[PDB]
C-alpha cells in the first residue's frame, strides 16, 4: 500500500511539469502501435509524429488519459473510489469505443517508460515496482470491467 | 473566506474539463490586447488566433498560469501560500521578464469573462464576487512582489 505515495509523489511533479507528457506517452503508444489509431478518425492515417504532436483530438484524448490516471493515483487510498473511476473507463472504452483491452495494458507499459525514463538514478528499484503493481490495478479493474458489460 | 467554496468548485470543474481553457484564454488574452505579445519571443508576430492557438510557447505559458492559480485556488486557506506562490511568480516576471505588472491584473479580467461565461445561470451573483475579490488577490499580491523587488 504505503509503495504508494512513491507513486503519488512521482505522478504529482509528473502531472504538473507543463512539458505535456500525456501527449508524448500517446505519440509514443501510437508510433510503436500504429494498430491502435483506427480508434481516432482525426488522426488514423497520419504518419509523423509531430503531425500527431499537433492533432487536437490526440490532445483532448491525452488529457482524458492523464485526467482519470490522476484521480485513481491520487486515491489508491479509496480502492472503491479505484473500481469505480476504472470501472467507468472500460465501460465506456468497451462498448462505446468497442477497443480492444489488451491496448490498456499495453499503454500503461508506455507510461511506465515515460516515467522511468523521467525519474532519475530516481525511477526506482522496488519502486519500479510500485509502477508495476499500479499497472496491474489499472489493467484487471479495467478488464473485469469489461467483463461485467460482457466482452 | 467561506466564498472561496464557491471558487474552488468552480475552478475544479473548469481545470479539469479538457477542453484547454488556459490556452483559450491567453489568446483571448493577446487578441484584445496585442501589446503583451513581445514578451514572448516565439508568437510576437502572430496575428491569427489559429495560428496561436497552435503556438507551443503561448500553450507552455498557459499551463504554467493554469498551474499557479490552481494551487492558489487550491490553498485560499492558507493565505501564506497565497503570498508565497503569487510572490514568486511576481518576482519572476518582474526581475526576467519586466513584464508591465498592469497586465496581470487584465489578463485575470479575461480569466473573470471566460468564467462567467461557462459557468451558468450558474456564474454568480455575489459570487461574481468572490471571483472579483480572487481577482484582488492575485493583483495585489503580485503588484507588492513587484515593490519589494523595486520597480
Ligand atoms: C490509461 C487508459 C485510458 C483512459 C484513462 C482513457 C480515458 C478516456 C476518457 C475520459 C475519454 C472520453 C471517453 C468518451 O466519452 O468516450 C476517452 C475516450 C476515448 N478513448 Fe480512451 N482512455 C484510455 C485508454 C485508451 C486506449 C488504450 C485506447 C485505444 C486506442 C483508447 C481510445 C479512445 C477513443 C477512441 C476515445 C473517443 C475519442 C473521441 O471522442 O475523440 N483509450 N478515454
Ligand atoms: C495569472 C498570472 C500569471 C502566472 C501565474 C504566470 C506564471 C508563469 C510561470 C510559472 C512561468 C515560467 C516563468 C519563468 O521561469 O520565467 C511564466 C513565464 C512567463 N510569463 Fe507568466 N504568468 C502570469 C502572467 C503573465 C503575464 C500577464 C505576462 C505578460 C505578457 C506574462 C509573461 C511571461 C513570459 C514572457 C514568460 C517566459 C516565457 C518563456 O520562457 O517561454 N506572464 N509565467
Amino acid at each position: 500500500e504505503a509503495e504508494r505515495k512513491a507513486v503519488q509523489a512521482m505522478w504529482a511533479r509528473l502531472y504538473a511539469n507543463c512539458e505535456d507528457v500525456g501527449v508524448a506517452i500517446l505519440v509514443r503508444f501510437f508510433v510503436n502501435f500504429p494498430s491502435a489509431k483506427q480508434y481516432f478518425s482525426q488522426f488514423k492515417h497520419m504518419e509523423d509524429p509531430l503531425e500527431m504532436e499537433r492533432s487536437p483530438q490526440l490532445r483532448k484524448h491525452a488529457c482524458r488519459v492523464m485526467g482519470a490516471l490522476n484521480t485513481v493515483v491520487e486515491n489508491l487510498h479509496d480502492p472503491d473510489k479505484v473500481s469505480s473511476v476504472l470501472a467507468l473507463v472500460g465501460k465506456a472504452h468497451a462498448l462505446k469505443h468497442k477497443v480492444e483491452p489488451v491496448y490498456f495494458k499495453i499503454l500503461s507499459g508506455v507510461i511506465l517508460e515515460v516515467v522511468a525514463e523521467e525519474f532519475a538514478s530516481d525511477f526506482p528499484p522496488e519502486t519500479q515496482r510500485a509502477w508495476a503493481k499500479l499497472r496491474g490495478l489499472i489493467y484487471s479493474h479495467v478488464t473485469a470491467a469489461y467483463k461485467e458489460v460482457g466482452w
